[PDB]
């Protein structure tokens, strides 16, 4: 022994409506292509940023579905999309750097920022406004240490969609001030209504694309995400991964091949889903209407922030009396999301009717 | 854009003979679990610290064929023996502890140690004496800053098994300066003669043991590592995982269960390779002696340091004139084995015939 080191110490420690990840399973070719990877002996070691059968698939789904200009030395295939946002920040930031990040956030922005010794700078984001940023309040945080501006959309917690404009705007201010701009768009494909538009249409030079198969294609735990933008920062990255977890699986690498190749099952698949989802999400907002539970309409992903207020003074309560009801959900408090409790509807519609006859009971 | 981190930019940038996996195709009840677990729906997101039923198995694992006393609370899964390394060092390390780390060196452990912040003790091993440390030599570059050292035995590149005496003394010198030792063991079962000790018998609370299913069920491409030691090491290496990679692929660590489960299986598929290897090995040695090559006899893994005086003057040089006559070879600049060229011989007995014949034309 000898003890931890100081960014490790640093860190921050039934119907269930807590899921994460999508409740149906991985689609048939996507399984078919990794028992062929299996059979044909794909065992071996794959380069850093990946297989380039992948990449170049990466390329081209980037630029048709995202419209984005880029060649497949500025994509790149990590172990989730998570692990593509760990490398960018540990390839990015220096310590005392600061990235601006909206509340309510995905629980691992902050703790990924705090670990390459940057700065949390929050901006926060109104129910009021649909959850949708404010490029001005944006515009207020940015200082001469600001090295990036994290955007999620379709978001996670909220399940807002932002639209086109507010995009642009924030591209925008990352060229006008200089800065990256970090846009996480694993949730693309569960958009109810509206456009999933890339900032980096706007600001290529400054955006670095997080994208994944997990929730689009049910594949969390085949671990495989990818991202896209400069040609140094990707290089970058991939240097990161040499050192830590060398390459992605390779039984995985070409199984998410088959599911970017193969558009027409995997669309299929995407349209059985969203139309799943969407069913599910009116289902449930419906019920919560009738029991005068506040929460904003989302346009995407499978989550819903419930407004805590009639339940108890806060979230943590609140989970508490849901949870002797038979509910299981989850606070906001790490989402910076106070007042309110995350709900997740990838779970049968049953399970949603249940939820609600306990929300029932509960007041 | 904004610019990289300085720790990203502080990194360092036919008939072959370089190959650092098995040409081996990982044996079939491996690949028979990873089916079941596609058709079992096993595809969903698992712990940090990997699959309870992976974390058992890695318990008995370590005590039946280690030796080690430790608990599955004590057991950790990681996305191949690498990000083990990774991990543990970012959750020991602060900006200034030094590492030792005994040359010739697998390439990347001082990456791993800079890019925590880490500095590199580098303590020379002799060729002369086996490529063997020598305690007394590791004694005088231990400071008030040692946080680690490192040891790794059957040794990449040299092919050395270290005596358990020698190990004893490392782990001594750890206990009383008051520091981890870092264990890699993940050549165990490529073992020629001698026998493989693990140093955490003797220092449990001081070793951390990194090991994996890599090059032993020829599962490189499959990503999956694991270790074991103090629970408040372990604990924050799965700390690190939760904010990177969030946790190794699910099918992966199912197929690995059955390669530690199926002992039957597992085993007659350690005893074919090792047979193989060493056939290879003699063979090659042989060959060299016969061409007044000088080499040190490895007793492990599956590499082999050869001194390349009578070819060129360095072995950059060496490696290129080789290349000239159609043998690639790894020089061992990047090892700290100056003087000296890796060859693998995890290659057909062919491949090694018409390497040595190309050897001879260049002599
Ligand atoms: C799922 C998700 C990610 C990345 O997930 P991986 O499973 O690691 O691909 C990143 N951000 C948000 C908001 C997500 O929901
Ligand atoms: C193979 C190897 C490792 C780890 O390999 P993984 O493929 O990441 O499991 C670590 N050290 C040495 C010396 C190795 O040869």
């Amino acid at each position: 022994m000898r003890g931890l080191s100081r960014r490790v110490q640093a860190m921050k420690p039934l119907v269930a409506l807590t899921a994460g990840e999508p409740d149906f399973d991985t689609p048939e070719h996507v399984k078919e292509a990794a028992r062929r990877a299996l059979a044909q002996g794909k065992t071996k070691y794959a380069p850093p940023a990946g297989i380039p059968e992948l990449r170049e698939a990466l390329a081209e789904k980037f630029r048709r579905e995202n419209g984005l200009s880029v060649t497949p030395e500025e994509t790149i295939v990590t172990v989730g999309g998570s692990q593509a946002l760990f490398n960018l920040f540990q390839a990015i930031l220096d310590p005392g750097d600061e990235v601006i990040v909206l509340s309510p956030y995905w629980v691992s922005y902050p703790e990924m920022v705090r670990f390459a010794g940057g700065v949390v700078v929050e901006v926060e984001t109104l129910p009021e406004e649909g959850f949708v940023p404010d490029p001005e309040r944006v515009r207020r945080a940015i200082t001469p240490r600001t090295k990036a501006l994290v955007v999620n959309s379709p978001n996670n917690p909220t399940g807002a969609v932002y639209p086109k404009e507010v995009l642009e705007a924030l591209a925008r201010l990352a060229v006008e001030h200089d800065f990256y701009l970090v846009s996480d768009e694993i949730y693309e494909h569960l958009l109810y209504e509206g456009e999933h538009f890339s900032p980096g249409r706007v600001a290529p030079e400054h955006t670095l694309t997080v994208n994944g198969a997990a929730k689009a294609f049910a594949m969390t735990g085949w671990r495989i995400g990818y991202a896209c933008g400069p040609k140094e920062v990707i290089k970058a990255m991939a240097s990161v991964s040499r050192q830590s977890t060398t390459s992605p699986d390779t039984i995985a690498q070409w199984a998410t091949l088959e599911a970017l190749t193969n558009q027409e099952a995997s669309r299929a698949f995407v349209e059985m889903a969203r139309e799943a989802y969407r069913r599910r999400r009116d289902l449930l907002l419906e019920g919560l209407t009738a029991l005068g539970l506040k929460a904003v309409r989302p346009s995407g992903a499978f989550y819903v922030l419930m407004d805590t207020s009639p339940i108890a003074p806060d979230e943590v309560r609140a989970a508490e009396r849901l949870l002797e009801a038979g509910v299981a959900v989850v606070p906001g408090t790490d989402f910076a999301a106070f007042g309110h409790v995350r709900l997740s509807y990838a779970t049968s519609e049953e399970n949603l009717r249940k939820a609600l006859e306990r929300f029932a009971r509960v007041l």
